[PDB]
């Protein structure tokens, strides 16, 4: 465990389940690699993805966080 | 205010970690800043809040959700 990943979600859109969902997919994926994963309360329409403090996934740019697609990602940077 | 969960993972107990974290994100939304999820060793089941231990599974067993909440709003804002 030496990398930390971080979710920003909505939280007025009631996004923390999904939030909560990516979570879980990330854990499950990556537990080895992962230090922990933290879950932060965002302002409105945020919702974001960062591996080690930089960004890997913004919702108003690549949409919808696919799971398939947002775990190629984290992974490059866990290679 | 942090919160920090860490779970077995040997254990299969990521699911019900991020039960919890649900939980406690959506009543305490409004005061914390994050909740992080932590992998943990072998029958580990630990809530934190503010680096302070408040739950110990192998101590007070299974988080019960309303019993975990109420000593989290206990060290975060004591209201109702």
């Amino acid at each position: 465990h030496t990398h930390r990943v971080q979710i920003e979600y909505c939280t007025q859109c009631r996004w923390l389940p999904r939030a909560a969902w990516l979570a879980q997919e990330l854990l499950t994926t990556f537990e080895t690699e992962l230090t922990e994963l933290a879950l932060k309360p965002g302002t409105g329409g945020v919702f974001v993805v960062r591996v080690d403090d930089e960004v890997v996934w913004d919702r108003r740019e690549q949409g919808f966080p696919e799971p398939t697609a947002v775990k190629r990602l984290v992974r490059d940077r866990v290679a």
